[PDB]
């Protein structure tokens, strides 16, 4: 037997709210739940992780352009934690996409309408803007959590990095978040270590965009676009298709059913 | 089929003290047990994360002012490892608040009522003196773990800081452990990367209060009030009232369902 | 009650896929999903982890031979997390194996048939290929990810490493994950842990392999093998035949049952 | 509806063992599957958290007796993690307490009978041992991961952060573990993040023991016996005493439950 006052506690499912947007959900105020959800969640976990940018980005230089592990330790930590509770407060609320890339992953997968979508998505760009422009007013010092190339990267070589970067991001929402199991509710956690692992691999050579709200704030706020800003569009686009497109396989194939 | 011996693990719910605070809990017994778990838990986690900051500071000075990410993550760890703990131990005896702060925001939103959250509070702050005056008699050296601006920051710009940290860990133990779901026994979880990623934002400008019992404490042992110290103050009940109004926005606007 | 919305999110187990490899299995479209699980899964966490390996071998050299515990906290990191996402992406898909070692235990345990499990060994492989391929020609400078002894370790200890890590690791497939109970959901993390803590002991000594696609995809890219490569086929081997004795041993004594 | 080949997943607790030894448990069956679960567990977290201890000792040393915030950081995370695997592996085995102060405050609060307690401890100390002789043998060098007073610490200060940090681990071991709760599960993961604040702690002070298996073989090992390792004995003692003695106050006084 479960008692009365815990019923709550075990019968409530912890679901991202797109789950539940069927028919009713194109009111104003539906529209306005997704748009504060995305607003909030997005400005919370980006101003975090410009912060602790802006922080790891003091330490002292290390020579012939090697790297500092305990550096990029950090910085991973603020946006990979940063997501995670970011998505946590939000998922009932809008899903907790924070992400361009995420959104357009979840269009293609018609989790999410299109013009919610759109809606979503310049509310994350939005965000980014804000929260640049906070993080910035509120640290000393010239703005430090811009993506750049570094590392020796190549231009291609940096679309591609943030390409994969994304999609790893991208199809663990997919196969976590969309599909209906019982470690739906974890995705949270296991999209922030996505992530965190995304900047392992990222920040290094193209500063780790992975979400065109991102990259587009800082370059707002400094008033500066490097002519390569395409690849923090592109990249994360094309990551987003790619996830998709495993996906779209795996559904095709039933993949969760042995004899369908 | 539940066989009788599993039924405790499978329905007793991971929920909350105060969840459960309804009549019959102004009796002495229930507060006596409020308090108590506070102070246990305020005092576990206050004590580790002040030893813990203690050696962090005894690493080699960083030239020029810069910031020494490994010790940065150290001191986060302490703090926020250390809540985590504490709110896991306390969750079903008090609700883990460990910080007069989240017990405003809880008043606030009428999860706790008013008197029960003043014992509480001044339980928290009376532990966190017992805390700084345990982590000093048992380190070597002065006390390395008060609060102080650095870094460059301004008083106005630490309030800030401070009060936005401290917004992320309130509207974090709302979202999760007010709200009544099945992630709700997590929370613990979330509050603990919470307060992490609250002590990369902050340590490096205000030495991240975030808690008005973690700030005073110390200066009580050290004998020490700097003139900025309302900033410790005012700038966590600043962030207590941010995120109550965005939960109580939310409430209004019954986010979790698509059609009221 | 449990609302018809919520049912699927409560119900459906999150669950190897090799849990329900039963009567219709041997179909062309089922061993195709289990090896594109594998693939994926495999591509995408040694993919990362070869990356952020070589972000990481850019740090500073460490005088005399000594260790440098935050370049060691990264690698171990990208693999430790990098597999937490691949296996948690792939579970019901495949079972998210991405380690022939891991196949081997499982194939000892009868938890996947032969003939699957040479089928998702050697997709295994061949993604290791690919991935190393791939992290060559998307990083700036020569392979820094290929394991060789180091730290003073000798061939026979670092055999001996070697095998325990990978003991560690099968150990923890075959309690979480084979083994039926309600914690078989979460067995993704455990494994991403156990990796973990794998790397920090074998990284210094032997390079970590604990995963012979792990050893021989680089060793490909690189065109070299050295003369000790086989201590990376035959240690993960003997620690996959250790992890299973121990579990056969609980086995058959009915370990879960007081009173059989 | 529960499909049948889900069931064991949802209804099988994952619960430590000792919570159903009761008629039948004194055969030698019995007794043997608890000590073997004890002896795997303890010999692999400590011959795992012994290898990275002694890697991260052969870190430069730092100047003026400072502290390396990334050395103890991966000592603590060898520890830490290393608890988690093994508690995950052995809970449903012995309960995985792994550390002799750990039985005795299951002992003294009825979980566990005095005899078996006697057998489990033994069989701790006997691991501890052949994991320090293991660890000393399969890596080059002097033992690096034998306890020791630093950081200018007293053998009287030395012996209350030691019981202190015992208390903070037997504490969440009773709350969690021994407590029947839906969170009863994830025990294994709080217990690995209390042992990890615990080394944050004490291992620049005492090296850390918390554990008098711990402590005591690596001195066989190095045939070295510090005049103080009494510490290492009755501090955690003291530990496991008073958390007790806070679980049974809250035992006492029904903290569960707001009338009973
Ligand atoms: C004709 C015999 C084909 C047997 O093949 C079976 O086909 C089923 C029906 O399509 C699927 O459910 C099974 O997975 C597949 O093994
Ligand atoms: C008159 C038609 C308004 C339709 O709007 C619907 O109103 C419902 C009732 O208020 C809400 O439950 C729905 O979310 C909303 O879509
Ligand atoms: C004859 C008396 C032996 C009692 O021993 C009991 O044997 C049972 C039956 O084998 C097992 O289920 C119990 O665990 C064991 O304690
Ligand atoms: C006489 C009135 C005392 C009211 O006090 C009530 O006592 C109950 C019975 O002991 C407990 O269950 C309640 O918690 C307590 O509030
Ligand atoms: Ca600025
Ligand atoms: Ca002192
Ligand atoms: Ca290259
Ligand atoms: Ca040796
Ligand atoms: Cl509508
Ligand atoms: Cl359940
Ligand atoms: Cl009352
Ligand atoms: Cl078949
Ligand atoms: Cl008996």
């Amino acid at each position: 037997e479960i008692k009365p006052e815990d019923a709550p506690y075990i019968t409530n499912a912890y679901k991202p709210a797109y789950a539940r947007w069927g028919f009713g959900s194109d009111s104003v105020r539906n529209h306005f739940i997704a748009m504060s959800g995305e607003f909030v969640g997005t400005f919370l976990f980006l101003w975090s992780a410009f912060v602790i940018a802006q922080i790891a980005n003091q330490a002292p230089e290390t020579p012939d352009g090697g790297s500092n592990p305990a550096q990029l330790i950090m910085i991973s930590f603020g946006f990979g934690f940063g997501v995670m509770v970011g998505v946590f407060i939000t998922y009932r609320v809008s899903g907790g996409n924070l992400n361009p890339a995420v959104t357009l992953a979840l269009v293609l997968a018609r989790a999410i309408p299109p013009f919610r979508g759109i809606l979503m998505a310049f509310t994350q760009i939005v965000a980014g803007m804000a929260a640049a422009g906070a993080a910035s007013a509120m640290t000393p010092g010239e703005i430090a959590f811009a993506n750049a190339l570094g590392g020796g990267a190549s231009r291609t070589r940096g679309l591609f990095l943030e390409a994969f970067g994304t999609a790893i991001l991208c199809l663990t929402v997919l196969m976590l978040a969309v599909e209906k199991h019982r470690a739906t509710w974890f995705a949270p956690f296991v999209i922030g270590i996505a992530l965190l692992i995304a900047h392992l691999i990222c920040i290094y050579y193209t500063g780790a965009g992975l979400n065109p709200a991102r990259s587009f704030g800082p370059a707002v706020a400094a008033r500066s676009f490097p002519n390569y800003h395409w690849i923090y569009w592109l990249g994360p686009i094309l990551g987003a298709f790619l996830a998709y497109s495993i996906w779209q396989m795996w559904k095709w194939l039933n993949y969760q059913t042995t004899n369908p």
